[PDB]
């Protein structure tokens, strides 16, 4: 109805790690029925950024995933009138990582307003010390409880010189109105960071999505 296989993507993210307060605003696009986005971020405060970007990367819409016709998809049926997300990130080593994103439509582009905390990173930390590679493929699992859809998942980064820092992920997702609210599933993420210059003031962002059950 406000969907075009074709739509675009504006965001503002304020944050700060460590105490140490940044901004980032991006412009992209994505195909919300082929599960595909990408997008262009630059650091606008705050830079260079003195922590490994990839803590970031998911916090810039499952709106961004192919549903199969046999599973509910609570993210398309939520427009015109949008939804939003709150989550929290829990490293192996202690960091710990809040957000939030509030999600509008403005004809056809998306657009988020992003909230982004950590704290508790050493400074001895892959993250403080840049040494992250990747996320590898993440699987996502959804279910509902008292009226709400919620995600967990278990990730984990690919270090510099081997191995991998793990990190465990829980979402809550709140349609603006009542939307139909779907059975258990999973969604396979895809996320890369394709480009950047050497401080990641900019970069090139993509993400792919699957929806199965």
């Amino acid at each position: 109805s406000v969907i075009k296989p074709d739509m675009k993507i504006k965001l503002r993210m304020e944050g700060a790690v460590n105490g140490h307060p940044f901004a980032i605003e991006g412009v992209g696009l994505g195909k919300p029925f082929e599960g595909k986005q990408s997008m262009d971020l630059k650091v606008k405060e705050g830079g260079p950024l003195p922590f490994a970007y990839d803590i970031l990367t998911m916090a810039f819409n499952r709106v961004f995933a192919k549903y199969p016709e046999n599973i509910v998809d609570y993210f398309k049926q939520s427009f015109p009138e949008g939804y939003s997300w709150e989550r929290s990130m829990i490293y192996e080593d202690g960091g710990i990582c809040n957000a939030t994103n509030d999600i509008t439509l403005d004809g056809d582009c998306y657009i988020y307003e992003i909230r982004f905390d950590g704290v508790n990173f050493p400074a001895n930390g892959p993250v403080m010390q840049k040494r992250t590679v990747k996320w590898e493929l993440s699987t996502e699992k959804l279910y509902v409880r008292d009226g709400v859809l919620k995600s967990d998942g278990n990730y984990a980064l690919s270090l510099e010189g081997g191995g991998h820092y793990r990190c465990d992920f829980k979402t809550t997702y709140k349609a603006k109105k009542v939307v139909q609210l779907p059975d258990y599933h999973s969604v396979d993420h895809h996320i890369e960071i394709k480009s950047h210059d050497k401080d990641y003031s900019n970069v090139n962002l993509h993400e792919h999505a699957e929806a199965h059950s």
